[PDB]
RNA sequence: AAAA
């Protein structure tokens, strides 16, 4: 169900300190087994690297005797049930790093120089790669299946940490690092820091920076909550003023512009981009104002606890200004038929390729409405068909197959007794990706040059 | 253009050891000075927490009058090229960390034996949220200017390390650390260890998985050219038999099933679902063998130098296991309705909403092929179009709005003199989003049902 | 704050 994750670090050089998280404290040698008290995961497991203990028959039963024996050492009334429940896991290292040699399952001792201290073999050196320890950490996190991945970045080395951190990522860990000064000693009460919202905030800001490069909203993260739920508790005075600027960032026009372009709703997009030039106008100067007050972040103390401003979903979202243009409509469209080229959107493409140069013949003519009923469109309609089919007779074929697709009269695929169905002709994967990439602008412009003179 | 950024650590107890990376050799007291002359960039950067000093005028000065004061104690040769071009950024911490005073230029300090002993500041307590830091941190990283980002992960606090990784992943950084292992007692060599793999590796499965929900392969991250260039040079005959099975899974069909979905190729991504059934199943069979080398890792220390064969890629590319159905075709259609209804694919959904019923009425017949010369196919469009246009009035609307776009007689939109659009119908996200996500199923069930009795 |  619930795991706690946690990577070994050289226990002899722990002692006693009160971590702390949210009032609840937890008096112990390691952060590991305060948050095993607090959460109180149905599964502990310790990753010990080989770097550390070393012994003739069992590393992870040196280990279980190492903790006690730091337990027996500053007299701790657990380390008993508590060691006995923990799952010990070895994984691999790298570098240079001083092991300890164990008996027989139990750490052996020799005085050396100053008195009685652990002899520890000194030299230990290992060339693996980070990937073949990622993948280590990885085997251990899924085969172990919990609900709830809960990951200790406090205790173990700083290339572990990061490496247990990305495997982590990839189960929906809450992290956790308790940070203390060098030998602090009695009522040491140190705080627990959740990383959490941090590695969420970085995934968040590359799905969105993703969502306006392929122009789909399903990947832009909305912080629309967030910013509403945003209230300074103590505000000082133009540090009020701008975060009432942020608040009322219209995200989800944003979200809806992508949606738009994503959908093929190609008119509605481009009548959106003077609204958005306006929207990411505001922003840029909100930003500015913003990363003058992070850099001088000792003047805005009252945004120390605020955990809904995160800057880099904010200039993440100002990428969307490469998706605007100025100019007239026609000038907005034909902008945007290049977006869906360099996007892959080959449906969306060439259907735009096909529909903008009846709209540039009708703005020729001094306008009119995309309907039959209208004489200037059906004619105009007519003449870019016919100058198509005759023409361009490529174009009109890849545009009508991606737009009624597979099941369909332009497919001819053939449907059996047995409920089988056999293709009728074949998707030319390559063909589609080389026309659309390397033609429809060369073509679509020529088409335009001929409707000039109309 | 390439800078280095590291966060700074008590320079107290910091010994001068060598460093080794890609064969080069150098010896300092911390890691970052030893990035700095093997890379040799433009700017270097020096994040330093408010735990870590305090002076009454620049806290930046006393932190670069720090690293001096303890460059004298034994010979640091050195800090007349480096100390010169590197700018000091203050950053904020959390917890209960003691600092160190400062007055002036000079941190002060008294003997009372052992030498001269460190002034420590002993109570500093700072409750500041993860994410203020890491918008601290990020506006440093925005607004330096660089072009090629180099993170050093060796020294601070672990909270601040992890935290400036997440930072340095939305600046395509580079990312090293060299931890120490016990005592060094000079020289050691302490290896520095390269990340940025490991970090690119788990981006890389959050857009293989992503890529899978969404149906999209824009977002699958290819590892064909890993696999292909993958061969340790002593391989045990189980190792060899596995590796190559991995070596061979066809990722490019996967690739391709996405493609033809993403495109509407809707009969061809079916047909192919047999076939990826096997790719998986091999997959899965090949997870299992290589998840217990890595469980039990210290047999397979081949592998210990590997970089190409990353566990989480192959993991996240088993999850296009839920895009597969057993049955006929028609069956396995039906299944990649509800698909395009989950990524929110309402073109495609709708037009296979509309294409399918046909194929059903077809094979009810004894089969047919999907052209207007085949009068079963006629009748039988012709059944499914007038029944959909008698009850079903609004799945026929949006499947033509969403299949025309924009520009089109479906939108009625109106072009002006001057070269502006207005649009006619302005059919709203919502309306289309709650159609196909909550009546699509429903109305095809009835369709189908109906089609049935046939 | 290079196995808090």
């Amino acid at each position: 169900m619930k795991c706690l994750f946690y990577i070994a670090g050289d226990v002899s050089n722990y002692s006693i300190v009160n971590y702390e998280l949210n009032g609840q404290t937890q008096n112990t040698f390691f952060a590991a087994h305060a948050l095993y008290n607090l959460f109180k995961p149905d599964k502990v497991i310790a990753l010990i690297p080989d770097s550390l203990v070393k012994d003739n028959v069992s590393d992870e039963e040196c280990y279980k005797n190492l903790v006690i024996n730091r337990a027996k050492e500053l007299n701790f009334a657990g380390m008993e049930e508590f060691m006995n429940k923990v799952e010990i896991r070895k994984i691999p290292n790298v570098g240079i790093a001083s092991a300890i040699q164990c008996e027989n399952g139990a750490p052996k001792k020799e005085k050396n120089k100053e008195g009685r201290e652990v002899l520890k073999r000194l030299p230990y050196n290992e060339k693996r790669s980070p990937i073949f320890i990622f993948n280590a950490i990885y085997a251990i996190f899924k085969d172990e299946a919990c609900d709830e991945y809960l990951v200790d970045l406090t205790h173990g080395t700083n290339v572990l940490v990061s490496i247990g951190m990305n495997v982590g990522a990839l189960f929906n860990a809450k992290f956790y690092s308790a940070p203390v000064m060098g030998m602090p000693g009695k009522d040491s009460i140190v705080n627990i820091v959740e990383l959490t919202d941090v590695v969420q905030a970085t995934n968040d800001s590359l799905m969105i920076r993703s969502s306006i490069e392929n122009l789909d909203e399903r990947y832009f993260k909305d912080y629309s909550a967030k910013l509403s739920r945003l209230n300074p508790t103590i505000f000082e005075e133009e540090e009020k003023k701008v975060l009432t600027r942020v608040k009322g960032t219209d995200v989800n026009v944003v979200i809806n512009f992508l949606w738009n372009i994503r959908n093929g709703f190609t008119v509605n997009a481009v009548k959106s981009m003077n609204e958005l030039k306006n929207i990411i106008n505001q922003l840029e100067e909100d930003l500015e104002k913003l990363k003058s007050f992070y850099k001088n972040w000792e003047e805005h103390k009252n945004f120390q606890g605020e955990t809904l401003l995160v800057l880099s979903d904010l200039d993440s979202t100002l990428k969307v200004k490469d998706l605007l243009i100025e100019g007239n409509d026609l000038e907005k469209l034909n902008y945007l038929l290049d977006l869906y080229i360099k996007a892959s959107i080959y449906d969306k493409a060439l259907s735009l390729a096909r529909e903008l140069p009846v709209a540039i013949c009708l703005n020729k003519v001094g306008g009119g409405m995309f309907d039959d009923k209208n004489e200037k469109y059906k004619h105009c309609n007519e003449i870019v068909t016919s100058y198509l089919r005759l023409r361009y007779s490529g174009l009109m074929e890849f545009r009508n197959t991606l737009m009624h697709g597979g099941l369909s009269t332009d497919m001819k695929p053939n449907v059996d007794k047995d409920g089988n169905i056999t293709p009728g002709k074949i998707v030319t994967k390559n063909k589609i990706e080389d026309f659309v990439k390397r033609e429809l602008r060369n073509y679509f412009d020529k088409i335009v040059n001929f409707l000039s003179s109309a």
